[PDB]
Order: C-alpha cells, then sequence, then structure tokens
C-alpha cells in the first residue's frame, strides 16, 4: 500500500501529479443524464473532472467517485487549500484519481 | 466530454444559461408525496427547481438528483456565490441540469 | 409544478402555512424503535415532528423525510431563519411536509 | 406520539432522561469488527455509547443509528450544547435512545 | 463494551495507541480501483490509513469504514484536535480502528 499521494499515482499508467497548493477557484456539477459529473479549475488555469461512472470502474470505486465529488464540493466552499492532484492523462478534463489537502 | 457549464448545458434540447453571481435567497424543499423537490429563488426573481425523479430521468441521474439538493442546501447556507445555471426551459420553474459556483 | 411553498402546500388536504421567520429553538432525535422522529420547537412555542416512516407515506417519500431531518439539524446548528413551515395538522405535534429558508 | 425527549423517553423500558445542558468533551468512534460505534463523554465524566447494531434493534432503527452518530459528531464540531440524552441504563456505557439539543 | 479508546483498542491484536493531541496536517483521499482509501498524516510525520475494504473485514465494518473517511475528512477540515488514534500496527501506513477527539 502506498504512503502518500504521488506513490499511489505512481502505481497506475496514464497518471501524472499536479502540485497546486491553492484553493479551488471555480465548482461545476450536473445531473444532465450521461453527464453526471463534478468539474473543478484553479486560478492558473487548469481544469479537472470527476469522471462520469463508466465500463472502466470496477465496483468498488463507485463509493469512492462519489465521495470524491463531496470531498471537492466541500473543500471549494470552506476555501481548503489543495495540495496535489493525482490524474488521468488520457481524458480531457484531466480525471481526477486522487487529492491531498494540506496546509 | 464538456469543460465547462456552458458546453455542458449546450449538449442537450431544452436548455439554457441564466448567469446569476449571486447568492441563493431562498431554499425550499418538500417531502410531501409527488412533490419529492427542491426551489431556490434569487433577488432578481429568478425561481429554479429541482425536479421530482421521473420516468424522463435515467437511472445514473438518481443519485446526481440527490447531490445537487445536497449542493444546494449547503451553498444556500454558506452564502455561496452561484455563478451559472443550466437549467431545462420546457418546465415550470425551470428546472436545474447544472451548477458552477466561483468567488 | 408549484412555484413556491405556499403554493405547494395548498396541493395537500390537512395542510397549513406557519410563518416563523425565526431560527429553531431546539432539535430532538430518536432511534428508538417506533420513533425514529425528530421534534423540532420554536421560542413562540410551537413543537413540529418529522414522522416516523410509515404506511401513509408513498415510496419516493422516503428519501425526502431523511433528508428533512438532515436539513432540519444543519439549519438549526447554523442558526438559519425557518421562514415559513408546511405542515400537516391532523398529526400532534403537526407534521412537516415541506420547509422555506430566507435571510 | 410524544412532543419533546422526556415524554419519549418515558415509553420505553430501562430509559432515563440525563440532563446536561453542557457542549459534548469527547467523541470516539470505532471501524473495528464487532465494535462499530461512538463514546462521547461530557466534562462532569458521565459517558455514553451509541451501541453497535444488534438483533436487539428492529430494521426501522438502523438507519435512525447512522443518523444518531452523525448528530454526534457534528454536534461535538460546533460546540453544540446538549440539552438532553435519553439512555438506556441496562447497558454499559448507557447507550443513547435520543438527544436534544437547545441553549 | 469499552468506555473509552484505550480499552477499546486493547480488545483486539495487532493494536497500538498513538497520542497526538493534535489537528490533522494532510487528508488524502483515492478513488484509484484497488486503492480506495484514505492517507492522513500529523505535523510530526506520522502516516495513517483508512484501508480499503477488503478480506479481512466483516460486512458490518463497510459502513464504519465510510463513516471514518468522513469523520477524518470534517475533522481535517475544522482543524479538530484529535486525542488519540487506535491503530493495526501489522500494516503500512498504519490502519485506523478508531479515534477520538478532544479539545
Ligand atoms: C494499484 C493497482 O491495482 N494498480 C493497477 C491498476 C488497477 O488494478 C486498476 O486501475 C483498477 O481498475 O490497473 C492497471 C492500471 O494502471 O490502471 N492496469 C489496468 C489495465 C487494463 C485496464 C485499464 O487500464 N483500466 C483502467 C482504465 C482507466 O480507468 C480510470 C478510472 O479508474 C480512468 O478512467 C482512465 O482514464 C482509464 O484509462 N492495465 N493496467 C495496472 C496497475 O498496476
Ligand atoms: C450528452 C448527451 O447524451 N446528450 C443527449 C441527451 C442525453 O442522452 C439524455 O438527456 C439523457 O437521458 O439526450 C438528448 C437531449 O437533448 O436530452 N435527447 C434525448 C431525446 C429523447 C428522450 C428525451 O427527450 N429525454 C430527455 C427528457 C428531458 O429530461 C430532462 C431531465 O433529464 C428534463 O426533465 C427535461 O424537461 C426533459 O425534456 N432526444 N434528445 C440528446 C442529447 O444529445
Ligand atoms: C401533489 C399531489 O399529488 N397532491 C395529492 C396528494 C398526494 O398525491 C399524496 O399526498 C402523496 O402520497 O394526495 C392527496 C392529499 O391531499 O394528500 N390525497 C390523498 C388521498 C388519499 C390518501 C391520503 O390521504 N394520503 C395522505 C396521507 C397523509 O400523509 C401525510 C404524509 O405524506 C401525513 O402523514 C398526513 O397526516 C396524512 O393525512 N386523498 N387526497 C390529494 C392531493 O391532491
Ligand atoms: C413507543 C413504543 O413502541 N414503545 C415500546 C417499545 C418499542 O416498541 C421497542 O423498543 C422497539 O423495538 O417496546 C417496549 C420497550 O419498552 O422497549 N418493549 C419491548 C419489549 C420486548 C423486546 C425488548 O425488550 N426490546 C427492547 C430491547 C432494548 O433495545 C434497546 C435498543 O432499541 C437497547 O439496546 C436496550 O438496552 C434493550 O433492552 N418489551 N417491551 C414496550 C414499549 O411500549
Ligand atoms: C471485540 C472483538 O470481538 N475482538 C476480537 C476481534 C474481532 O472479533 C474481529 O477483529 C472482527 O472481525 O477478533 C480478534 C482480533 O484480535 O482481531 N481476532 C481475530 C482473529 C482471526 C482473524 C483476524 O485476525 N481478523 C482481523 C484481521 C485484521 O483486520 C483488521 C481490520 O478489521 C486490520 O486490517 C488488521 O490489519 C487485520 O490483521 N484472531 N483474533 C480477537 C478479538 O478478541
Amino acid at each position: 500500500t502506498p504512503q502518500n499521494i504521488t506513490d499511489l499515482c505512481a502505481e497506475y499508467h496514464n497518471t501524472q501529479i499536479y502540485t497546486l497548493n491553492d484553493k479551488i477557484f471555480s465548482y461545476t456539477e450536473s445531473l444532465a443524464g450521461k453527464r453526471e459529473m463534478a468539474i473543478i479549475t484553479f486560478k492558473n488555469g487548469a481544469i479537472f473532472q470527476v469522471e462520469v461512472p463508466g465500463s472502466q470502474h470496477i465496483d468498488s470505486q463507485k463509493k469512492a467517485i462519489e465521495r470524491m465529488k463531496d470531498t471537492l464540493r466541500i473543500a471549494y466552499l470552506t476555501e481548503a487549500k489543495v495540495e496535489k492532484l493525482c490524474v488521468w492523462n488520457n481524458k480531457t478534463p484531466h480525471a481526477i484519481a486522487a487529492i491531498s489537502m494540506a496546509n
């Protein structure tokens, strides 16, 4: 089991770490069908999604996907600093796999 | 995949964007049978609903409908500025499809 | 579909609007069997319940009853002003159907 | 149906009301198997549990047990004054049946 | 049934108590498949995980694991002082079994 987000991110293909060290600039969420997703942006312009659940996801991920959207909403509303994101870079917007908050 | 609320909204028939840039003026929710819904208003007089779940919705939307009502309640209570709403205009009140929030 | 709590309230028998324009004075909830309920009061003496889920409720109400208890708890803790309650007046305490909040 | 916690509490065998009129001093929760429970204390040394779900509990209590732990956690974190607890006194620590919050 | 975290912790093999008396320094969560987990750190560098649900868990733990991640996220965001953790020390990072919070 990994020790931190960077090492966790390295356990997967098609990923990279971004170091934001910043609060979320905007939070978007949709209930429209086939676009049940969240999008966040940061002041540096970067855009990220929580993907719509799909055939690529295994069942254990479904609750985690819901949790992540909960996290991002409350992080946005609390202006919590996001340290790093681990994202899949084979999707546009890049798709969030993990988040770290600190400081 | 769309990268913002405007482009997401334009992927559907009978939708449009409203630009509020304001906090929610009032939040209403009901548990009454056949009216399990939320209504929000803004100071400019705009009125929007989160629709009662029905057969027009696909199954993936159900969780997202519940999440949206969670989002609107907390946005109301935290006085978060709503940037945009994507709504369906073939319902009265217009029905919320997506929300964006920014400073 | 109604556009406000008063109009929604009028779509049911044995209801009435109470206008509070006040924060909740006390919040009570129970896990005891057959009394899985919430009770709120206001400083004017008014007492209201969220009913125990029962035979009178249709399936779609179950989630909304849980949400209403969530809403009342957080309204209480944040001292949010309650504008109106739509209540059924054929129960004692009167039973909450809907809530509106505004500053 | 009862209109307050004292009257509700009195509808059960082996219960009693504790009047605290104080915030929660500590909140403990466990995910350890067979100890999936919460324990709260007050500065006067009083200790109470939310019981591990068991065959004592009827089906309708299961959701309310989980809500109660949610309520205690957020009460703790908001420093909300707990007015009274209804507890079962045939368990050690005494087991929470209901809570009221008021100033 | 135990009356505090220390006593609860001692009801299990492969456990120990850490005394932090500090807020969480960082919160990390992941939705990546097979790594649906959370990791927290404290300012002294100590790292702890909420484990991915696995064969070792009994069914009653599944809700509690989800609750714990909820608790850690809100504790982090509120800067709530963690008193103690009970952890399994046969995993790395050490795996949280229970948490106590006190000011
Ligand atoms: C910690 C761990 O188990 N890591 C392993 C992961 C993992 O098992 C799967 O991602 C879980 O579904 O599977 C890895 C991985 O890198 O994703 N894997 C999986 C595969 C074949 C199938 C595959 O790529 N599945 C993941 C698809 C990705 O899903 C992601 C969501 O979870 C994203 O949507 C991403 O854009 C998509 O490409 N080849 N390698 C190998 C890696 O060692
Ligand atoms: C991104 C994407 O998939 N967009 C497509 C959507 C989408 O597949 C469905 O809305 C999902 O159920 O379906 C579109 C759409 O515009 O809604 N669509 C669907 C249909 C036939 C069935 C249909 O109209 N379904 C939507 C009904 C609408 O549901 C909405 C709630 O989700 C609202 O209640 C709205 O008032 C109602 O008219 N014709 N066009 C075509 C669009 O390209
Ligand atoms: C918008 C809408 O659909 N409104 C209709 C409602 C509604 O369909 C039901 O209340 C939903 O279960 O059903 C109405 C009503 O006023 O409740 N209705 C229902 C009936 C027969 C069955 C009936 O009385 N159901 C409601 C029972 C009430 O349930 C309530 C909880 O939802 C309360 O517990 C209340 O104390 C109880 O009397 N006769 N009229 C007629 C109303 O036009
Ligand atoms: C409002 C109401 O319905 N009150 C009634 C309750 C109630 O139906 C049950 O407690 C719900 O499970 O059942 C009462 C009660 O006092 O608990 N009851 C139940 C019984 C036989 C079964 C029984 O004792 N159930 C309660 C066991 C208690 O469960 C509790 C959790 O719910 C606690 O764990 C407690 O420590 C334990 O003794 N005898 N009396 C009679 C009481 O009139
Ligand atoms: C209060 C109580 O019932 N405590 C008992 C626990 C308990 O029943 C189980 O841990 C619940 O699954 O089972 C104890 C224990 O110490 O965990 N137990 C269990 C066993 C054999 C199987 C076993 O070790 N299960 C626990 C595995 C542990 O799961 C943990 C998560 O729950 C961690 O992942 C840990 O890293 C792992 O070793 N031997 N002793 C004996 C202890 O008296």
